[PDB]
């Protein structure tokens, strides 16, 4: 089964996403194939999978920038009708906005079924053009046709996940504790995460014993990535993924405050060190404390 | 013997306190006597007291706004000697900038004799003016002279008098752990520490699920708190008191993150609300996590 979360959605024949044209939040915003930048934050083509809890792999998909649902138009089964972006809600009753989404017969791409009509998303023709037409369009479950195959792109991790990567890394604390403080996040690449930190003024602050120190850099890099999750997207129920821990060092007679991020493959944390916003696998502590 | 920490020192004949003229940073800055506000931050009347290791009851004064230092103008031991603002260092060996602070005759307030010259800080005459000279003067320690008597009140806590606070407190689970960043730290008045809540933007931001739920805003409230710390103040080596907690109801069945602060007697906690800017004794959750 698809899993709860925030998804880049990219065709399995041609490297078009499902893109909101313009991000725009209007009723009736077009949804098209658009060509993407991998590790980068695609601002249009994130959609988030809110699982319907009493119907079997069925979703809303919530435009993360807009916070509007994919909308099939009318709920018509007709071969070419319009998938636009709509105003609605996570657990609608609304079928116009309910997706079945399960394996296709490649066994890794989706296809992605109105649950109404039982039509399927389609990016029509296959065009690869910027702007190409996706449409509700006859299929079945088991077929080749790349038309209606897509690849989702994991782009958030549970809380788990995240308790995971934390457990794997070789520079835990034997006193280590983790307060988790919400429940799915975004992974950003690191060229965005660095991009918060320039933009929150930090590179710019000097340190001060007590009344500026590491744990004040670590926690307003923490605040900065929580105020451009909130100020960024309009869809709720998801976070932004940046922690703040503390360390100890190998003699036990030095601490330091720092944040962490995850890997791509999100299987790993990276720390991150928010005094002159390097990325070190080791930053030369043992952490004893989190908080993500 | 005076703990280390920032004093408001009030002169114990009349309502004056030690107060650098203008808050100002150019050395020579006359320190006079000055009426004040109890229940504010008093700005240019706070003084961090850091003892000397190897010298017994010795301090530098550093005035808290200014960062600048208490020095008796040339170390001269004639009565009538200015006191000043002037440039230094937390552990300088300059005489002219080292105070020994002890008990007085009536044993509650102090009397502040210069290192070098053995004389007194000596509110002139007793004067109770807006600027009224503050200058080194004949004297000894024993004598009831109220010119030369200074209560030291104290605006600052150390880590472990924070930590006794919290432990006090009946809303504590017996899961706690408490995760200690700084060793001294300004109480605010609650008029300030709302202040610094309205002035970050939190009373405008709106509560959504995880993307700015409850974390977002105790941390944004903390993080506000250490911005105004650094942009406020000109000395080094204190923090600014401002705890984030995790909470758990008596049900066992839902959590809440939430700010804490001290009360004026430096005994207890008061927890805070950083979504509607609410002080409360309960909030009707037990802290399981506490960082500040
Ligand atoms: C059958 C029809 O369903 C609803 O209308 C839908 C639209 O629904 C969504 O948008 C409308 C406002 O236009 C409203 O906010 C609703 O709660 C939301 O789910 C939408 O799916 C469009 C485009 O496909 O089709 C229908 O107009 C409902 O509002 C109608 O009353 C009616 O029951
Ligand atoms: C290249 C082309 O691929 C397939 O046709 C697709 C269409 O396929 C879907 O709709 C058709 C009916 O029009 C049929 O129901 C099929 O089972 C279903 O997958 C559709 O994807 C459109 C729009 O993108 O493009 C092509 O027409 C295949 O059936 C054709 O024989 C041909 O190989
Ligand atoms: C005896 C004298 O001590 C020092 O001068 C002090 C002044 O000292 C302080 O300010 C000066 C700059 O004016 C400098 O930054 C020094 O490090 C700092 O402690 C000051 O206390 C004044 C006013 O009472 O008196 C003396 O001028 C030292 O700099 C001199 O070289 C000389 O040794
Ligand atoms: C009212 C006045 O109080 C005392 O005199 C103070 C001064 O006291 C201090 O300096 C004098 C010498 O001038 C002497 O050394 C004394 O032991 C010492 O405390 C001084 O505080 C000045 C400046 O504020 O004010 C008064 O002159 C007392 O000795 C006087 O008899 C008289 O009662
Ligand atoms: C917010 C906006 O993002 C980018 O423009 C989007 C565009 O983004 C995608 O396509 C571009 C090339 O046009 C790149 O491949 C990006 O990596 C993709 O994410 C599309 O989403 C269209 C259609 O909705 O809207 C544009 O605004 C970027 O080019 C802009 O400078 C800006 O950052
Ligand atoms: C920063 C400045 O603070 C206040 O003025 C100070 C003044 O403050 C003290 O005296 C005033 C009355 O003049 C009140 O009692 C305050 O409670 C005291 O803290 C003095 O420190 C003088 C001498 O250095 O400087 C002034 O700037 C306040 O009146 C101003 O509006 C402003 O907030
Ligand atoms: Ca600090
Ligand atoms: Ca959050
Ligand atoms: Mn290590
Ligand atoms: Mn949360
Ligand atoms: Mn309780
Ligand atoms: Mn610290
Ligand atoms: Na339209
Ligand atoms: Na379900
Ligand atoms: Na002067
Ligand atoms: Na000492």
């Amino acid at each position: 089964s698809l899993r709860r979360g925030i998804y880049h959605i990219e065709n399995a024949g041609v490297p078009s996403a499902i893109d909101l044209k313009d991000g725009s939040s209007s009723d009736g915003t077009p949804i098209v194939g658009w060509q993407f930048t991998p590790d980068t934050i695609n601002w249009h083509q994130l959609w988030l999978a809110e699982p319907i809890p009493n119907v079997a792999d069925t979703f809303t998909l919530c435009n993360l920038f807009s916070g509007t649902y994919m909308d099939l138009y009318n709920g018509s089964s007709e071969a070419g009708t319009a998938v636009n972006g709509w105003q609605g809600t996570a657990f609608t009753t609304n079928p116009h906005q309910l997706w079945t989404i399960k394996k296709s017969s490649d066994g890794t791409s989706y296809k992605i079924q109105n649950y109404g009509s039982k039509t399927f998303v389609d990016l029509v023709n296959g065009d690869s053009s910027d702007g190409a037409k996706i449409a509700g369009w006859t299929g079945t479950w088991d077929e080749g046709n790349p038309h209606q195959k897509w690849y989702f792109n994991r782009m958030s991790v549970s809380s788990a996940e995240a308790q995971a990567a934390i457990a794997r890394n070789p520079h835990i604390h034997g006193t280590y504790r983790g307060y988790i403080l919400d429940g799915e996040y975004l992974v950003l690449p690191n060229a965005t995460f660095t991009q918060i930190w320039k933009d929150s003024g930090l590179p710019g602050s000097k340190w001060r014993e007590q009344i500026y120190d590491c744990d004040d850099f670590a926690i307003a890099m923490k605040a900065a990535v929580g105020k451009w999750g909130a100020d960024s997207w309009k869809a709720n129920g998801f976070a932004i993924f940046c922690g703040v821990m503390l360390g100890v060092n190998k003699a036990g007679d030095a601490a330091h405050a720092y944040n962490f991020t995850l890997t791509k493959d999100h299987a790993d944390i990276v720390f991150f060190e928010p005094q002159n916003g390097g990325y070190l696998n080791d930053i030369g502590y043992d952490s004893y404390m989190a908080f993500y």
